[PDB]
């Protein structure tokens, strides 16, 4: 198995089962046949094999050369912001004093008040099904918790063609039935930007965080979006490549595992 040479680390997105919107347009990593746990079983799994969950801090300290991860260290991440990551996740992660990446997708934490938040063409929900500001700025407070940006309005499918077929906001070069056309090249790095920009800006000005990596939905992500990312300071970036990050993995090419959880 992986190397245990204070670097090597693997990183585990946690997904509560409940918040079952998976997307058609996206290309997911494969679940089935794998068995769904309750959140706290998960917590005692990593505890009792012997995985030392680590902060996002300590990577960039172990790479920078000043501290040596722990022995199989592993990155716990949280992302969508919703309700129960304040309520189920939180409690979990002091009781067990790991830390974990909480990324927030900021177009939905900051809905206008009274307002429902689209997820798909045929589904909305209500703003009170996701954590408020003040929770997310505790939760950054308590020393346990790092924000990223889960993209401001890019957790979302856009028109690939004229037809209908749907990709991720973030990957493709959206088509334009008012222009008649697809976005340019600058027209889409100057979405992409704006976008995680503004996701950057409301969570400093909510929470008082300053970010520095971004989960990308669906994992879409390419040579134009990371070169983008890097512009607006964001040269962590998180994709759904799983495998080991070895040393030769660069920050912005974060692999990771995904795994569905139930809570209680
Ligand atoms: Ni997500
Ligand atoms: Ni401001
Ligand atoms: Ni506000």
């Amino acid at each position: 198995p992986d190397p245990d040479d204070g670097l090597t680390f693997r990183v585990l997105s946690m997904h509560d089962v409940r918040d079952n919107l998976r997307a058609s347009f996206a290309d997911m990593p494969d679940q089935f046949a794998i068995e769904t746990r309750t959140l706290t079983d998960l917590f005692e799994w990593i505890r009792v094999k012997g995985f030392n969950p680590i902060s996002m801090q300590q990577i960039i300290d172990s790479r920078a050369g000043v501290r040596p991860l722990p022995p199989r260290p592993i990155l716990l991440t949280f992302d969508d912001g919703y309700a129960s990551t304040y309520t189920k996740v939180f409690p979990l992660l002091a009781a067990f004093n790991y830390p974990a990446v909480v990324a927030v997708v900021t177009s939905w934490t900051d809905a206008p008040a009274g307002t429902k938040i689209r997820l798909s063409p045929k589904i909305e929900v209500p703003h009170d099904f996701f954590m408020t500001w003040a929770q997310l700025r505790e939760m950054a407070q308590s020393g346990l918790v790092e924000l990223a940006s889960h993209s401001h309005n890019l957790h979302r499918g856009v028109l690939a063609n004229p037809q209908g077929n749907e990709q991720p906001a973030a990957s493709s070069r959206q088509y334009l039935p008012a222009s008649g056309r697809y976005e340019n090249d600058a027209e889409y790095r100057a979405r992409v930007r704006q976008d995680l920009k503004t996701s950057a800006h409301l969570i400093r000005h909510h929470t008082g965080v300053t970010i520095r990596s971004i989960v990308w939905p669906y994992g879409a992500h390419n040579r134009d979006t990371d070169q983008v990312a890097a512009e607006v300071g964001l040269n962590i970036g998180l994709t759904l490549q799983p495998g080991p990050n070895t040393p030769d993995v660069a920050l912005t090419q974060i692999r990771r595992s995904l795994v569905d959880y139930e809570v209680n």
